[PDB]
């Protein structure tokens, strides 16, 4: 019942633009609406995030996030390892790849989602979710060594799966992180299960 | 070690602007990065809320009641936590309890208020609360639920058991084209995976 009917460019960047969208809303209203999207998109959605599941026998089980300075958020956020899917790469090898050069863990794929939407009142951006499991007690996995590219910097943090969502809210007391929704989404969920 | 030296303004809408942040990398040199933000933020400690509602009653499985909407930005249907932005000297809470109520026409009690999170920090500066609230669904005031939109605003609830949130949705996926917001398959997931 609702359908955009044209896009107008307001202001192309080179990794974002935004436009003015004028849609039809559902009583036959035509209305306006200011929508960012990215230029790089080619691909079943923008990036990959990585649900990556640190397995050690004899350890509690441990979600593999990351720690970066994050320049639109003026400050350092904890997030899942994540990045943008390469032309012609498929969702499973961007989590694999991205899991890799962010943290150094060989993982190994469980499951994936379709396309979700990042912040669908604001932007086009979507991501898969990647689950990956990570077998902690393979050589290959005893010294991680991330691949950083030039000018990154990313800092990994390992908390227990089943004291997600309080580990999280320490580290925002203590150290004025942001935690990324989604993070913080799945941590909740593992509280609320049962 | 990383800071930002400078914003400078390329465009802004009502809604939304687009920024060329200017920033201080770890190795001492000085980078760029393309920022979206809102136009309406004022002393709000986040943008918006996303509410959780767990919807309880007697003799039931507990569900997450879920908003569907057109978004244009998406160009498309997608489903969603109910959320919206925190008016001027609104609390979180307080915010999250009414749109819930004019998205739903629920009337739930708060659980849990979580600090700032990111909605998508490689893009933008946008942060919501996530406010978990149960619904006691028992109540006559929760009975027979209608919605209270805004004007042009349309919303239509969907209300999923919590143990079988994951496959509910991807059962809704496979037969319309709508797409799930990354923060509810995000808590679906850890709902499995606990
Ligand atoms: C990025 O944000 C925007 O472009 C605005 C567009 C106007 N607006 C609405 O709520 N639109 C209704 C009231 C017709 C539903 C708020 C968001
Ligand atoms: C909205 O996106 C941007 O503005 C670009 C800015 C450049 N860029 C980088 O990856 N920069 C590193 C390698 C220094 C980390 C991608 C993101
Ligand atoms: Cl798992
Ligand atoms: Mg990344
Ligand atoms: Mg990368
Ligand atoms: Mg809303
Ligand atoms: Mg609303």
């Amino acid at each position: 019942k609702q359908y955009i009917i044209s896009e107008e460019l307001i202001s192309e960047g080179k990794w974002v633009k935004l436009e003015k969208t004028t849609y039809m809303d559902p009583t036959g209203k035509t209305r306006t609406w200011e929508s960012v999207k990215r230029t790089t998109r080619k691909q079943t959605a923008d990036g990959v995030a990585v649900i990556p599941v640190l397995q050690r026998t004899l350890h509690y089980e441990c979600i593999v996030l990351v720690k970066q300075f994050r320049p639109p958020m003026g400050g350092y956020c904890i997030e899942f390892p994540a990045g943008l899917i390469d032309d012609g790469e498929t969702p499973e090898a961007a989590a694999l790849r991205e899991l890799e050069e962010e943290t150094g863990y060989k993982g190994d794929i469980a499951e994936c989602s379709p396309a979700v939407c990042m912040d669908p009142g604001l932007s086009n951006c979507t991501i898969h979710i990647v689950t990956v499991t990570i077998n902690g007690d393979d050589a290959e996995n005893a010294r991680p060594k991330p691949k950083p590219g030039d000018g990154e910097f990313v800092e990994v943090i390992s908390l227990p799966k089943n004291d997600l969502l309080q580990r999280l809210d320490a580290l925002v007391a203590e150290e004025h992180l942001t935690v990324d929704a989604r993070v913080y989404s799945y941590a909740l969920a593992l509280k609320h299960a049962n």
